[PDB]
């Protein structure tokens, strides 16, 4: 009897979660995901409609995403290799709008960000590749994608780059904050 | 066009799902699973509560299992290395009693496999080491968990394996098909 950890972020309602592993002869096992868990941890109910795997080499980075409309909650983990994960509060009522917290999530420390509906998201691949998993609470509606630029001014993320990004060609051409759909 | 596959296999309420990937200079993105397109090849609604993660030596093998109440659908995929993964039939009444239906599941080939509730499953490891995802419709009890053992000689299943496998005790303690608790 260790558990599960839930630690609320600087913006409380992101949540990073940890993981019970089990090991033994075999190898391991772990539960990286229990409804009742979970959300005894966030509070309120939650479901998942979607689930997405991609593999990403050294220096992609993806972001920062949101769908406006049919938002997406997202729980989001690295199964290989090793990323920085980002959540940006886009909601305009918020005390904290604007800001951003981030954390290394990697296939060892077996790290999940819960990411509600309202916030962009975003990674970038420290490892040599890295597999980036997670569940999303509504299905993908390209109509309602976003994009805010991840090098934004304003926001000021700190990616741990060493050259730059790989971006893809909708990501290189993201908004800037100050001209983005935002949140209520 | 290309799009996510569905196979029946030869015991039909067990299917065999292959995803579509799409490939960039980044690496790749494809939907590990969706909802719409889950439940309308299976034709039922489906819920999932609770997700595990495994890692696995070669020549690992894990089941029979099976919960004989609160029983498990399971998705089943493998995100490193290869398995070969198979479902029994425990349903007494079915036309299809006893028999088995086994397919070589892969981080490359990202074919998955869904087992309803009413079968024991089982797998194992036939690269150097393999991790496994699951995705089960009901909790985890292990009041109610029942296990098989993987040579029963009437299930005779072919297992791809050269050599004698490594088994939990718990596997190795399975019992004889001819005295496990089956389903109606
Ligand atoms: C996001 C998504 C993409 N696709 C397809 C569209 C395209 O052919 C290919 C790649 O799409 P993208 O370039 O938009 O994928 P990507 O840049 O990996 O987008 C993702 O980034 C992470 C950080 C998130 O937060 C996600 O919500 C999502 O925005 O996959 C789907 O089929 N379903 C989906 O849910
Ligand atoms: C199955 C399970 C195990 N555990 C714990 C108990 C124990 O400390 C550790 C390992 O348990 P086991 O040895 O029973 O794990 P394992 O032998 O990997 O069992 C699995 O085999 C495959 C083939 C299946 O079909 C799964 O549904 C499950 O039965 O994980 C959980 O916390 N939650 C779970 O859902």
């Amino acid at each position: 009897s260790m558990s599960m950890k839930a630690t609320r972020l600087a913006i409380p309602d992101v949540i990073l979660f940890e993981p019970r592993v089990f090991g033994d002869d075999r190898g391991f096992f772990f539960e990286s995901y229990n409804q009742r868990a979970f959300e005894e941890a966030c509070g309120h109910p939650v479901s998942f409609v979607q689930d997405n795997h991609s593999r990403s080499a050294r220096g992609v980075l993806r972001g920062l995403h949101y769908q406006i409309r049919q938002a997406q909650g997202k729980l989001v983990r690295a199964t290989l290799g090793e990323v920085f994960d980002v959540a940006v509060d886009l909601r305009r009522g918020s005390p904290t709008f604007g800001q951003w917290v981030g954390e290394r999530l990697s296939a060892e420390n077996k790290r999940q960000m819960w990411i509600p509906a309202g916030f962009a998201h975003g990674f970038v691949v420290l490892s040599e590749y890295a597999e980036f998993l997670y569940k999303t609470t509504d299905f993908w509606a390209p109509e309602h994608e976003r994009c805010i630029v991840w090098n934004d001014p304003e926001l000021k993320i700190d990616w741990p780059l060493q050259d730059a990004p790989l971006l893809s060609e909708k990501d290189r051409q993201g908004k800037a904050f100050a001209d983005a759909d935002c949140f209520p």
